[PDB]
């Protein structure tokens, strides 16, 4: 019957509410999982939760799938993932006037804005940055803009979304560094949920093959900036 | 390396899987080096079984081995087998002789003679296009059938075709690419359905191999990163 999906509806263009937060859930990952669910003959139900609680919610069995999850070996050990459906690259973003920060290594004893309970937040911790925890990507950039923090590490997808939405507020940023590799992103389910995993994968390959994915992708991304994943065949 | 990972392969397909010293030595290739690598990190030793392409799936089905390499992900295969996270991607090309005029797309292959390997999806696609098939033993023979005018076309992934130009460059000018699939294709290891633990393990190890530079090393050993596409990395 239902596909229970955990998400946080304040992260454009992944997952957000239409009409400036007033309307239904929308976004790339939302449109895709809605699509997956329709083909599997399921009604989708979304549960809204802060990012810091999303994995906790999946562990607690409040829902069955998470969207927009970076594949890591730690997570691979402990959860099931679909085939990757997108890829992002991590950027170090500073204000355009910033001088002292040129690499990830320079973040030590700088104030950095990150989201509580994320890998980037943990990376910031290991670097011995001074963390300021923001509720989302919009607030990270806003903290940076108003000089409350000196840097943020942010995937390319939300950062470019921000420049698209607020362009004349965009040239106030510079990219100081980027990870050498881009990162596979997939749906995450609990381990030992193999049937649902195979099903999503089946359907994702169908969505590659019939042009639906290109439509959902073009709806949200500039294929000149945002990387995708290899297709499926027949 | 005191318990075995049984791998089915055909060792006449450079640069995926082939024998060193012009076919006379140990099994080698991108897919071979990667699965060997996977197996060492899993504390297994690898055992390879060589089989003609037409028989590989049957061997996995009858339990003579546990994994096939270089397998394109298809929804039919997804329905019936387990796959790892994609570790490479190829693109299908239509290759013709450089002088060829009448072939501009896949659709033009109807009633053309085409060279393909028996028991491949491209062979079945050739069938459906109402082409006249000449069955070759491998990619080298497909290109050779084309070269000597026994066939008019072959459909070949980019990876072996470019390997061929690397090995025999002075023969490069005899071929042209008439068309390519609009999408590239994910390629993975294929296991039998039901062994989820081995699947997760390979995936774990592949992501580790992304992260420590080993994948870059194996890839650069075999491919031109300006021609051949790869898959996104992992994070941590
Ligand atoms: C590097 N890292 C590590 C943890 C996480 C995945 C990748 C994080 O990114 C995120 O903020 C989420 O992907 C997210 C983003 C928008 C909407 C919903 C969720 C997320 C966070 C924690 C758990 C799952 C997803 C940055
Ligand atoms: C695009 N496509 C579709 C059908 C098939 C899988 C991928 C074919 O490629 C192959 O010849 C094999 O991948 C192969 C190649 C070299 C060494 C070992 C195996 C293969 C053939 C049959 C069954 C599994 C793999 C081309």
């Amino acid at each position: 019957s239902a596909l229970r999906v955990g998400t946080d509806g304040i992260y454009p263009p992944h997952s957000f509410h239409a009409q400036d937060g007033r309307g239904e859930l929308t976004g790339f990952d939302i449109d895709l999982i809605k699509e997956v669910a329709h083909r599997l003959n399921l009604k989708v139900e979304f549960f809204e939760t802060a990012v810091s609680g999303l994995i906790t919610g999946l562990d607690t069995n409040r829902y069955d799938v998470l969207v927009n999850v970076a594949i890591t070996p730690e997570r691979q050990k402990k959860y099931d993932f679909s085939i990757p459906y997108i890829a992002h690259r991590v950027l170090l973003v500073v204000r355009s006037d910033q001088q002292d920060i040129r690499s990830f290594k320079d973040l030590t004893d700088k104030t950095v804005a990150q989201i509580l309970g994320t890998d980037l937040s943990r990376f910031a911790k290991e670097l011995k940055s001074h963390l300021v925890f923001s509720h989302n990507f919009e607030q990270s950039l806003q903290l940076l803009l108003s000089k409350r923090t000196d840097a943020t590490m942010i995937p390319d997808i939300p950062f470019f979304n921000f420049l698209e939405r607020r362009p004349h507020d965009g040239n106030l940023f510079k990219i100081a560094d980027r990870m050498k590799d881009n990162s596979a992103v997939a749906f995450m389910m609990r381990k030992g949920n193999n049937k649902l995993t195979r099903s999503i994968n089946e359907i994702l390959c169908a969505i590659h093959l019939d042009g639906t994915y290109k439509k959902i992708f073009d709806r949200y991304f500039d294929k000149n900036i945002i990387s995708s994943v290899p297709g499926c065949s027949s």
